[PDB]
């Protein structure tokens, strides 16, 4: 390595820097949690200083552990890694904000996550359930108003429990409301959405940068396809044939292309795998470049594939995916 001690970050709306490549740590439920633990290590020494995770993902204990485990054996410092953790929908009320943030902390032996994020806009029970249904099977959704979760956050931040906070899966109507908050003092720094060549969301990353809020792209190889969330026969983004042409021509991968895309248009971008070599081969998104004429082509597969409806969660006015962005 000619230089670890620097690596691309952008710079966020409160100041603090973003590492713009971020592991992602979300595993389907037939993998079990060792796995986490290794593929953090081996993402940390392949060169990712930015890992996403969340309460929900279930991996919290031993993605903090690998954290701390590359810290403790010299190879990485607190300060050049960024950690993002995500508050479940069973805790927006504000008086439940700051106890999940303290409990991914303590699963994470952590003193603080560099990023908390609501992570999806439709609010549930609270309860020890994180899908609570009634007799009928029927999820029993929860009015709370977002801009008090977004207090509640607030709060997070200044005492120094996150050192950023931002969102996820929010609509332009739902970023705005934020935007628009009577006393707002923390802008979100960040929208975490699905974020692919077959759905590349111009129109909401375009209303991001007018606000200064960074994109941050989940599913951006295609997602995980873990079934009943993704259906099978959604088409398989890394078989894109303009992408394996890309990746041919370049002497890379499809994976590749769909990572450097996100990086020239101003997204930071996620990649998760618990593969060696994958893990690894996803750091080259910062030894090639894109022409305009192959970022232009890759902008023309757009085509309006979500693989994450997230449709358990549609009915409520706060069900982000039915507005037109
Ligand atoms: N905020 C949210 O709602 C939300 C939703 C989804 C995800 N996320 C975050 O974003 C992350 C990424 O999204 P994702 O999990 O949907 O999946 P993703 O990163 O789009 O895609 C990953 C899949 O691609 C494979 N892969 C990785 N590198 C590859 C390469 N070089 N060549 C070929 N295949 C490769 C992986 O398999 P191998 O593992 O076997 O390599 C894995 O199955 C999550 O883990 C999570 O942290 C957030
Ligand atoms: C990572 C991801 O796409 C998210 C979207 C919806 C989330 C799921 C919501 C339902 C759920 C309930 C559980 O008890 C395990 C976690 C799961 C299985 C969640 C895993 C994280 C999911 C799958």
């Amino acid at each position: 390595s000619v230089d670890d001690s620097k690596y691309q970050c952008v710079k966020l709306n409160d100041g603090h820097f973003m590492p713009v490549l971020g592991f992602g740590t979300y595993a389907p439920a037939e993998v079990p949690k060792s796995k986490a633990l290794e593929a953090v290590k081996l993402a940390i020494e392949a060169g990712f200083h930015h890992i996403d995770s969340a309460h929900v993902y279930n991996n919290e204990e031993q993605v903090g552990l690998a954290i701390r485990s590359k810290i403790a054996d010299g190879s990485v410092k607190r300060e050049d890694i960024f950690y993002t953790s995500k508050l479940w929908s069973n805790s927006h009320r504000p008086e439940l904000v700051r106890p999940a943030l303290e409990r991914s902390l303590k699963n994470l032996q952590l003193d603080y996550v560099d990023l908390y994020l609501i992570h999806f806009p439709v609010s549930v029970k609270p309860g020890e359930e994180v899908i609570p249904k009634d007799e009928n099977g029927k999820i029993l959704f929860d009015t709370v108003d977002l801009c008090a979760t977004w207090e509640a956050m607030e709060k997070c931040k200044d005492a120094g429990l996150a050192k950023s906070i931002g969102v996820s899966n929010f609509n332009h109507r739902l970023l705005e409301m934020i935007l628009n908050k009577p006393g707002l003092k923390y802008k979100p720094v960040c929208n975490q959405v699905e974020c692919h060549p077959y759905f590349n969301q111009r129109k909401l990353l375009d209303f991001c940068k007018s606000k200064d809020i960074v994109l941050v792209a989940y599913s951006a190889l295609g997602s995980h396809r873990e079934e009943p969330w993704v259906d099978p026969n959604s088409p398989v983004l890394l078989e894109d044939p303009v992408l394996c042409a890309l990746a041919k021509k370049h002497k890379r991968t499809p994976a590749l292309i769909a990572l450097r895309y996100q990086l020239q248009r101003g997204v930071v971008v996620l990649a998760k795998s618990y593969n060696e070599q994958r893990i690894r081969q996803n750091v080259q998104v910062f030894e090639f470049q894109l022409t305009s004429e192959e970022m232009k082509a890759i902008d023309g597969l757009n085509r309006n594939v979500r693989y994450l409806t997230l449709d358990i969660f549609a009915g409520p006015p706060n069900y982000p995916f039915s507005d037109e962005y």
